[PDB]
DNA sequence: ACAGGTAAGCAGTCCGCG
DNA sequence: GCGGACTGCTTACC
């Protein structure tokens, strides 16, 4: 097989690499890499190398990387550009691996670990590591085993070995319900003293050193705590054994009081799953505890336990260890579903960067753009500094608040990247400029044609229509990657719906879940089968379908992020190729395109419909349009429509056969107008929304920009079995909204769009009535806690002090002294509840770390002093008053002029 | 340092108000 | 007292 790298580091004049050799084994080598840089030179000295702008350059080879470094400063001290890849690590990879990398993931050692640290004080700061490490569960992907290290003797209590048969038993049987599929994979190792455990762990690590190291929060707690614990005991040179090269870096960020550290283990790629989750999951959770996340992702128990975690070890060491093993498996289960590690490897090896670099799109693209240029024997420009500076983005139509029974939406495929490709925007494809007319003249096709020669943007830029650009080239490649995965995804979604309608005719029997590749649309033979299967087999398929979908989603939504981030990069001063001319060429062309098609779509429906001057496009954002379909339906009337499914099928057909064709002609013209390289402005139907036939449901409404809700029946060709709401911007979608309120608000909306005014009213009267019975946590608000101290002003709120921040301050006063209660971590999120006039806390509200139930010290008090009336008005009614006001309804039946009969 | 702009809602502060 | 203009903060849509 082809050789591929594992980890790479630059240490002095040496580049340490861990790789998998031609045979398939893991090796490690030191290399005094001879790097190269470039200097513009006289054309009289023709050569093989030229920068991206065609100017000739000379290559200088250095005896070692340090000389190449000093040469960069010298050129800087002279005032001349020093071209080429300045991060030698990348150069080394681009050099060592002159080809597309095909890697064997079963060869990459992926380790997952978690540690437990009992602590009487409070959260045991890893900068200190003053408490003993009493448990480590480490899973190795090549061994496929969980290596458990248990400390039986500690100054906080001595316990008996952990029982694997007790652990395996069910909760209901006094066991731990440790997943059966991993019981035979556990390797238990009890230790009599902490030193032996740590020492046995280090040797373990040397034999099976991780290439990729992950876990939940391992970077902020596990890794650091282990480093300083082993360091504060066996000495610092021992602590450095965690690095296959014996070199570590400690980054100190002593945020105000208390000190937090970040340890860098050279020769190792650390992918904290929490960071992988926040970047690739596309979610915004009120809490980020593995417990909360596992629940959200896997829908499993809450790992229940009696006393406080600080005493879990002594009273029930049996469960303590079982819970540590599970937390490790939990992250693994999430990964099998989300597949963020696979994504990371894919990207890392595609770009040829250290794997952990996938957290940085700028470095990811610099590597890509760099390699792609090295091929053509070109020299990348030197990174220059630029001052931060604002620039226009997308256009967003101001919508008319109101309801909208029938609405049809259209969007553009990979907009900004497409625009980049169509216009050929790239650092070296610039041709010049042109006197620009007001953007609205291009929108209205009044302005003279920009260029007859070049590709243009309404922002004034011109690019070559012939020559191709690195940016358009490399971005298109990942776009195709994005396209393949979205196809697999929508297919799996289309299958999920086929199974759902099936779960209506579950022909009783004991059957087998079919053998199918859910990425492809179900064949006719299978569709014919399913219909007979039962809930047993059917449901297993639905689960497998949805797992396949999520998998594709991950792969596609993230290739999207990456390409969209290349556009972003262009507007960020640290990007080697930063340039507001292109960034703006992009966004400006974007604004034109949307408003251009807005005009078209309007002209086309004021004609082949009738009424002229009417505005069909009611809303729009960046690259989308929501076309009111009322008239399209009126044209034919409800008559011919047998059922809901009919007009929906009618609209689909109309959008695909009529709408789009016109729209395609609309952008084909705009393309000529700008004389762009290649037409790539593809706008397809998105949603088909309306209320179920003959119902009082308004089926759709808006309150303003970025705040609407539609009753959708088809989304990009997926015809749901049951109508699915599409809500955006409203409180039901915000993580700051109490769980109970989101559920309630969404239901009020469901009723609004689907059933009617009185349906909405009924539910409102009921929710209000039982509201006070809700669970305190389900109705608490959530917010992040930044700059807690800025307004700390002595335990009491300072000027302009934010509400939630005020809540915190009050909390620290109710636990003031009790250094045993949970603290609020700067940056983390917190639950927030209002307090009625007069309370021992003495303030408007109180706030505590999210995902956790406030400690028993305060709980029963805040539970009493809670202010449901404020919670109900601020969180539920106010927002609701906004939805119905825009919908032109009332959640509460207003007294009528007829309230004198009854 | 380490993708980007656009934009809504809440809550605090200051000010004009018989 | 108390709405309204403006700002700081948070969070969602593209
Ligand atoms: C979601 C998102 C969009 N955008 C911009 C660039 C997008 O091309 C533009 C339109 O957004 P979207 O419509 O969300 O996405 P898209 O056009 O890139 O892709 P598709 O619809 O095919 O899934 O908004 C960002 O810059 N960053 C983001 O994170
Ligand atoms: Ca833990
Ligand atoms: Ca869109
Ligand atoms: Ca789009
Ligand atoms: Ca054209
Ligand atoms: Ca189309
Ligand atoms: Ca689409
Ligand atoms: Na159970
Ligand atoms: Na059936
Ligand atoms: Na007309």
């Amino acid at each position: 097989m082809k050789e591929f790298y594992l980890t790479v580091e630059q240490i002095g004049d040496s580049i340490f690499e861990r790789y998998i050799d031609s045979n398939g084994r893991e090796r490690t080598r030191e290399v005094e890499y001879k790097p190269s840089l470039f200097a513009h030179c006289p054309e009289s000295q023709a050569t093989k190398y030229f920068d991206i702008y065609g100017k000739p350059c000379t290559r200088k080879l250095f005896a070692n990387m340090r000389d190449a470094s000093q040469w960069i400063k010298r050129m800087e001290d002279i005032g001349l550009e020093a071209l080429g890849m300045d991060d030698f690590k990348l150069a080394y990879l681009s050099d060592t691996y002159n080809y597309e990398i095909k890697y064997d993931h079963t060869k990459i050692r992926v380790a997952n670990f978690d540690i437990e640290v009992t602590s009487p004080d409070g959260f045991p700061e890893p900068s200190q590591a003053k408490h003993p490490i009493d448990a480590i569960t480490h899973y190795d992907s090549i061994d496929d085993r969980f290596y458990v290290f248990d400390l039986l003797n500690s100054p906080y209590g001595n316990v008996e070995e952990w029982s694997i048969e007790i652990a395996a038993k069910l909760q209901e049987q006094g066991g731990d319900e440790v997943p059966s599929e991993i019981i035979d994979k556990i390797i238990y190792m009890p230790f009599d003293n902490e030193k032996e455990l740590l020492m046995e762990y280090l040797n373990f690590w040397q034999q099976k050193t991780p290439v990729i190291l992950t876990g939940w929060n391992v970077e902020s707690f596990a890794i650091p705590y282990v480093y300083n614990r082993i360091k504060n005991i066996f000495g610092e040179s021992t602590a450095k054994r965690l690095s296959p090269h014996r070199k570590t870096r400690v980054k100190v960020i002593e945020n105000m009081y208390g000190s937090r550290e970040i340890i860098t283990l050279f020769g190792i790629s650390v992918l904290d799953y929490i960071d992988l989750y926040k970047k690739f999951s596309f979610t915004n959770q009120p809490s980020y505890s593995l417990d909360y996340i596992s629940e959200f992702e896997l829908n499993v128990g809450k790992l229940k336990y009696d006393g406080p975690i600080s005493k879990l070890r002594e009273s029930n060491h049996q469960r303590y260890i079982s819970y540590n093993i599970i937390a490790v498996y939990r992250v693994l289960q999430i990964d099998a579903k989300r597949q963020f590690i696979n994504l990371s490897l894919d990207m890392g090896y595609y770009a040829k960067i250290q794997i952990q670099s996938v957290f940085s799109p700028i470095k990811t693209w610099d590597a890509i753009i760099f390699n792609s240029l090295k091929e053509q024997n070109k020299v990348i420009p030197q990174g220059r500094s630029h001052p931060v500076q604002p620039y226009p983005g997308a256009f967003v139509k101001e919508p008319i608040p109101n309801r909208y029974k029938y609405v049809m939406s259209f969007d553009l495929t990979s907009f900004y990247p497409s625009i980049i490709r169509q216009v050929n925007i790239s650092p070296e494809t610039i041709a010049g400029t042109f006197k620009v007319a007001p953007l609205h003249d291009y929108i209205n096709a009044v302005a003279e044609r920009p260029s007859d020669v070049y590709s243009c943007s309404p922002n004034g830029m011109m690019y070559y229509k012939d020559r191709d650009g690195v940016v358009p080239t490399e971005i298109t490649k990942v776009f195709n990657q994005r396209k393949e995965h979205k196809g697999y995804m929508l297919a799996a979604q289309r299958n999920g719906e086929i199974i759902k309608e099936a779960l209506h005719n579950p022909n009783l029997s004991v059957d087998e879940p079919l053998d199918v590749d859910y990425r492809f649309d179900f064949s006719d033979e299978i569709k014919e089968k399913i219909k007979k299967l039962s809930a047993k087999s059917l449901n297993e398929m639905l689960f497998r379908a949805q797992r396949t979908e999520v998998a594709g989603m991950t792969a596609q939504i993230n290739r999207k992020l990456l390409i969209n981030s290349l556009y972003g990069a262009l507007g960020n001063v640290w990007f080697r190729y930063y340039d507001l001319r292109n960034a703006t060429a992009i966004t400006t062309f974007g604004q034109m395109a949307l408003q251009w098609i807005e005009r078209k779509v309007n002209e086309y429906l004021n004609e082949v419909c009738g009424t002229e001057g009417e505005a069909f496009v009611l809303y729009g954002d960046t690259d989308s349009i929501y076309v009111s379909a009322d008239k399209i339906i009126d044209k034919v009337g409800e008559s011919k429509f047998r059922d809901t499914n009919h007009w929906v099928d009618f609209l689909d057909k109309f959008a695909r056969e009529r709408m789009e064709p016109a729209i395609d002609r609309g952008f084909r013209e705009m393309c000529e107008y700008m004389n762009n390289k290649q037409h790539l402005m593809f706008m397809d139907r998105e949603a088909i929304a309306g209320p179920p036939l003959g119902s009082k449901g308004i089926g759709g409404f808006w309150t303003g920009k970025k705040r609407y809700a539609l009753n959708v029946w088809d989304m990009e060709g997926t015809r749901y079995a049951e109508p699915k709401l599409k809500i955006m911007g409203l409180e039901t979608q915000k993580s700051s909204t109490p769980k109970a309120v989101q559920k309630a608000l969404k239901e009020c909306i469901r009723r609004m769009l689907q059933e009617g005014e009185e349906s909405l009213q009924e539910y409102f009267k009921e929710f209000e009535k039982e509201f006070r019975q809700l669970n305190y946590i389900s109705i608490a608000s959530v917010s992040s806690a930044n700059n807690i101290a800025k307004y700390d002003v002595g335990g009491f709120p300072g000027p302009k002090c934010p509400f939630h921040i005020r809540g915190i301050l009050t909390y620290n006063r109710a636990i003031k002294g009790n250094i045993d209660a949970p603290q609020v971590v700067e940056g983390e999120k917190v639950y927030v509840l209002p307090l009625r006039e007069g309370n021992p806390f003495g303030d408007k509200c109180i706030a505590w770390p999210s995902g956790t139930e406030i400690t028993d010290l305060i709980k029963d008090d805040v539970l009493h002093w809670m202010d449901y009336t404020v919670l109900l008005e601020k969180t539920f009614i106010k927002p609701l008053e906004g939805f119905t006001s825009a919908a032109k309804l009332d959640y509460e039946k207003k007294a009528s002029l007829f309230d004198m009969f009854d």
